[PDB]
């Protein structure tokens, strides 16, 4: 029974035997400490999480008819992870003094963390913010209600919580430094810097900004977009299976009003402007691209004499990121989730339009879904190079925001979208609407896509790979992409396997609209690296779900792919089953990139020296002088060396003796075998729970 074992997932997850949450209530990242990708110690939390926390307990409270699980989730977010805090000190102050006409000020981007600090030249004056004042008439606040994306849950990095300190889970950062500074080459700092750590008199600052003086004491945050969405997803869903109190109603209806602030470039500039190098402010909503950009971030001063704020969007578009349900939501009558300011609800509505068009420009001849797009190219707006092609003005990128490793590599960036784009063309059929561009183009997309994943799904067999991670076919050949992929498979009953990564080449064609699209003969997706996440499984089978769903809303049965996909959702449902632990449905994965937690590799500038939050001196004596091709001067310390706290994990020992008696430094090699382990994420046992419940709830009934 798919309900049943929703159930069973659910309360796994939930108890306090298993250790899926601290205990203040708050979800880890994962059950285990000793893990790195996306936060870099397992005991963190995310905005992410949260996000997943909440559909989990819409679900659930659907199925039982009390809410209150949901209400104290949200609760829980509000307090800890929300900077907004209204009874108690204030977590923004002066915000206030923001200068919506002066937003921030300039600073290039580079393309090495070892290019940091960066001056804050303000040599491009920031466009005007235009939607400042419609949410200070809207709330009577400019205080930004969304989710920062990264707390310290057991407060392992030892800052505290400065405006909070009665709260265990601090406010922590990390990614400051560009495309090329990966999860291992980043540097925890507090977001409430009072310069207590970090370099005396200058606090961590002054590793990633130049500016005429000493930088002063002050505060920043910043959300992932995903995630405030999902959280907006969620409650979509929640409204649309009875949910009714408009206390929280209100407050997800707030949050997209924030969440608005993804929708402009990173200093307000003209979208366009810079592609021929000499970019310029926008004016009105100029500089607004209508997708979620990867960030939106506000800062200011701490303390009586540091009476300033500012704001920033992000110029670089992932379509990993676009969450249309939310938009859907947050822009419709039927959505249940306008906001009441002037133009949320119509901003929301322009932008799922353009999230739509934006995967179809993306999608590749066989299917899958490329990078995305930027108004900043290099993160300096420098001129596009000749023929790269373009959206709404906004160049082509395979890799938006991250380079290491690339950003739309992983596979999980496919499955994530495309669960959202199937549950959109559900949403849009169940409404009564078979005619509109925007269920084409939805339609069109996940159809589509669909088609092209199933390729590559295994159940009871198991796919024949190289050495190198290709897929192979019957004659033993590399499978480069290209639809009608016929991949080699030997009977493996109880196994499935999943892609793990795509390989990207060429581009799109430039996006003249849905009428003219080519079909992107020149963009390719290799698919490949067989993997067992059950995460991805999860999101998978939800996509398939979905997507089956749909077509027989829309025929009155299952179509030909329909049922291929439904087939595939309930069959990975059954062989998933198998690998329940009785804390979560897990898998055994090795991680190659694990002797990343020894390499010399974190850049620190010259002459500067402080003091970590676990006490150590930074960068302290164990180093090697920086890559002199990379253009900065300074010196390598590495992720343990930063960390000395994570040699007291319990897994530490194994890992480093492994590293000793497999990894070879000189080849850049595990010769012996490559480290392993069995993750217990929080995200990826939500994204299974919700497979077994939505299964149940559109297939099943
Ligand atoms: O005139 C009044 C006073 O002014 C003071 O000077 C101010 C100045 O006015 C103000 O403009 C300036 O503002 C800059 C900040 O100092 C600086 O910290 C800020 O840097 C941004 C940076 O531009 C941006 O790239 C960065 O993005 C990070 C982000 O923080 C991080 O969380 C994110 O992580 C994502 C992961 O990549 C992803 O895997 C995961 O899912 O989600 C994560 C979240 O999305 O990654 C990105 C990089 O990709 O954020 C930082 C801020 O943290 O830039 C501001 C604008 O340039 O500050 C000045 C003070 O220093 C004067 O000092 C005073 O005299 C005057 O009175
Ligand atoms: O940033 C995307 C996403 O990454 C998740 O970890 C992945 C990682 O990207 C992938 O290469 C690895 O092999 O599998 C893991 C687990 O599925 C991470 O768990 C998320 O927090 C993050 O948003
Ligand atoms: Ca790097
Ligand atoms: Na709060
Ligand atoms: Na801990
Ligand atoms: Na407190
Ligand atoms: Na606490
Ligand atoms: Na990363
Ligand atoms: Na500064
Ligand atoms: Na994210
Ligand atoms: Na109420
Ligand atoms: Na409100
Ligand atoms: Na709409
Ligand atoms: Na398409
Ligand atoms: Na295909
Ligand atoms: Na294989
Ligand atoms: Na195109
Ligand atoms: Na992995």
């Amino acid at each position: 029974s798919n309900k049943e074992r929703f159930l069973t997932l659910y309360h796994q997850i939930k108890s306090d035997a298993n250790g899926y949450f601290s205990p203040e209530g708050i979800p880890y990242h994962s059950i285990e400490t000793l893990i790195c990708e996306a936060p870099d110690y397992g005991h963190m939390t995310t905005s992410e999480a949260y996000s997943y926390w909440l559909w989990l307990e819409v679900l659930y409270g659907h199925y039982t008819r009390d809410w209150s699980k949901l209400e104290a989730a949200w609760d829980n977010m509000e307090k800890y992870i929300i900077p907004v805090n209204e009874d108690g000190n204030d977590e923004q102050p002066h915000m206030s003094a923001y200068n919506p006409s002066s937003p921030a000020t300039y600073a290039s981007e580079k393309p090495y963390p070892d290019q940091y600090p960066s001056q804050l030249s303000g040599a491009r004056p920031a466009g005007q913010d235009p939607i400042d004042g419609e949410l200070k008439s809207t709330y009577g606040t400019n205080e930004t209600y969304l989710m920062h994306w990264l707390l310290d849950v057991d407060n392992w990095y030892k800052y505290g919580n400065l405006l909070n300190p009665s709260h265990k889970a601090a406010y922590v950062n990390t990614f400051q430094r560009g495309q090329q500074e990966s999860v291992w080459e980043a540097i925890p700092h507090p977001s409430q810097d009072d310069k207590s750590f970090g370099k005396p008199n200058e606090g961590f600052m002054s590793l990633f900004t130049k500016e005429n003086q000493v930088p002063a004491a002050q505060w920043r945050y910043t959300n992932a977009t995903d995630a405030d969405a999902r959280a907006i997803q969620a409650i979509y869903w929640a409204k649309e299976l009875g949910y009714n109190n408009s206390t929280y109603l209100d407050k997800a209806k707030k949050m997209g009003d924030f969440l608005r602030y993804g929708m402009y470039d990173k200093y307000f500039q003209t979208i366009g402007s810079g592609k021929q190098g000499n970019p310029y402010p926008g004016n009105g909503k100029g500089a607004c691209h209508y997708l979620m950009a990867w960030y939106t971030s506000w800062g200011g001063g701490l303390g009586d004499y540091a009476n300033w704020s500012w704001r920033i969007g992000a110029s670089h578009c992932h379509q990993g990121y676009q969450n249309p349900v939310a938009a859907y939501a947050l822009s419709s009558d039927k959505g249940g989730l306008k906001p009441s300011s002037a133009t949320g609800a119509s901003d929301w509505e322009k932008t799922l339009k353009r999230q739509l068009e934006f995967y179809v420009w993306l999608q590749s001849k066989e299917g899958a879904i490329a990078g995305g797009a930027t108004n900043s190219w290099n993160g300096d707006y420098s001129a596009y190079p000749a023929g790269r092609s373009t959206f709404y003005d906004m160049a082509y990128e395979d890799a938006p925001v991250y380079h290491d490793p690339p950003s739309n590599n992983w596979f999980g960036m496919q499955a994530w979208p495309m669960e959202r784009v199937a549950e959109l063309y559900y949403i849009f059929v169940k409404d009564g609407d078979k005619t509109s561009e925007n269920v084409q183009m939805a339609k069109s997309c996940i159809t589509k896509w669909v088609n092209y994943a199933l390729d590559y799904i295994f159940i009871g067999s198991r796919p024949v790979s190289d050495e190198e991670g290709y897929f192979l076919d019957d004659q033993g050949r590399r499978i480069l992409g290209g639809t009608n992929a016929t991949v080699a498979t030997t009977s493996a009953p109880g196994e499935f396997w999943l892609p793990g990564n795509i390989a990207w080449s060429g581009q799109p064609d430039t996006w003249n609209g849905f009428q003219s699209a080519t079909g992107n003969p020149n963009l390719t997706a290799v698919t490949k690296d067989p993997t067992q996440d059950t995460g991805v499984l999860g999101s998978l089978v939800k996509a398939f779900t979905f997507f089956a769903a749909a077509t027989k809303l829309e025929t009155g049965n299952y179509t030909a792919l329909g049922v291929r996909a439904k087939d595939a959702a309930a069959q990975l449902l059954e062989v998933a089953w198998n690998y329940n632990d009785g804390v979560g449905i897990v898998t055994e994965e090795e991680r190659e990139d694990y002797d990343r937690f020894f390499k010399k590799e974190v850049y620190f500038p010259n002459g500067w020296n402080g003091t970590f939050g676990q006490g150590n001196q930074i960068p302290g004596s164990s180093t090697i002088p920086s890559d002199p091709q990379r253009g900065g001067n300074g010196v390598y310390t590495s992720f343990a060396d930063l960390r000395p706290n994570i040699k007291q994990d319990p897994a530490w020992s194994s890992l480093e003796s492994k590293y000793q008696s497999s990894f070879n430094e000189a080849t850049g090699k595990w010769e012996n075998g490559a480290p392993v382990f069995t993750y217990h994420r929080f995200w990826s046992q939500v994204d299974m729970a919700t497979a077994y419940a939505e299964y149940h709830r559109l297939i099943n009934l």
